[PDB]
């Protein structure tokens, strides 16, 4: 399949080159697969959607999301025109509030949620969650994240946009999960992508056009921008049958693109998510 005048963080995951514009994927584009998006609510009833996004739980008095950056992230994912697995499932989780902060303890319940909800929703491709928020180092929010992984769910997280070693940082600097950080259109790292040696793979972060509330759409950046990629490059390779939850993070490590990005500090992997579709 080719999607003419794509984002072009959709063309890049496609592409061995910088500077392209068609995005080139299987056309199972994800078909049988969930994506759970942790974060403010999805506006499932964007047209971009199709009718396969929906709210799944929420921790306030509403599940709309109010604030646009968990519709964005969604849109990413699996979008009709902005999504990488543009057949996939998406199932919300409002666990930020409409200011797009959200309390630890909250964090973990909807974590615990996903690793338990998932057997109540037909996915036998297989699950993704994508986790586009985080804050300072916390044990709890990383054993959160942990158990979710371990239960058969690929978690991709966002390294965080301090500019900083991800370390300090959770769910980043938990190991067993996919950690994300940020590059832009002319393969370099993204100017406040977090690095250091938890991070797994980049994915496209600065400026990158996505659904946003209202029926809209909108450029942003982040590595909760990255983060999304990764979780749609998972389904879609999920789908496929070339990985499973508990190894898709080293497949798409395997396979990215080496040594192609700049400003990469000594010590961080140089590694760009890829999805190696031959057309």
């Amino acid at each position: 399949a080719a999607q003419t005048n794509a984002p072009w963080g959709l063309a890049r995951i496609s592409s061995t080159s910088p500077g392209t514009s068609t995005y080139y994927y299987d056309e199972s584009a994800g078909q049988g697969s969930c994506v759970y998006v942790i974060d403010t609510g999805i506006e499932a009833s964007h047209p971009e959607f199709e009718g396969r996004a929906q709210m799944v739980k929420t921790y306030y008095y509403s599940s709309r999301d109010g604030n646009g950056h968990g519709t964005h992230c969604a849109g990413t994912v699996g979008s009709r025109t902005y999504g990488v697995a543009k057949k996939t499932q998406l199932f919300g989780v409002k666990v930020l509030d409409d200011n797009g902060s959200g309390q630890y303890s909250t964090i973990i319940a909807g974590m615990d949620f996903v690793a338990s909800d998932k057997n109540n929703r037909n996915c036998p491709k297989g699950v993704v969650a994508s986790l586009s928020l985080g804050g300072g180092y916390s044990s709890s929010v990383n054993s959160a994240a942990a158990r979710l992984q371990s239960s058969g769910v690929m978690v991709a997280v966002a390294a965080g946009n301090n500019n900083a070693d991800a370390r300090n940082y959770s769910p980043a600097s938990e190991p067993s999960v996919c950690t994300v950080g940020a590059s832009d259109r002319y393969d370099r790292r993204s100017s406040f992508s977090n690095y250091g040696s938890v991070l797994d793979i980049f994915g496209p972060g600065t400026s990158i056009l996505s659904t946003w509330i209202g029926g809209s759409t909108r450029s942003i950046s982040g590595t909760s921008m990255a983060t999304p990629h990764v979780a749609g490059l998972a389904a879609y390779l999920m789908t496929l049958g070339k990985t499973t939850a508990a190894s898709a993070c080293r497949y798409i490590a395997d396979t990215a693109n080496k040594g192609d990005l700049s400003n990469i500090p000594f010590g961080t992997v140089n590694l760009l998510a890829y999805n190696n579709y031959q057309a």
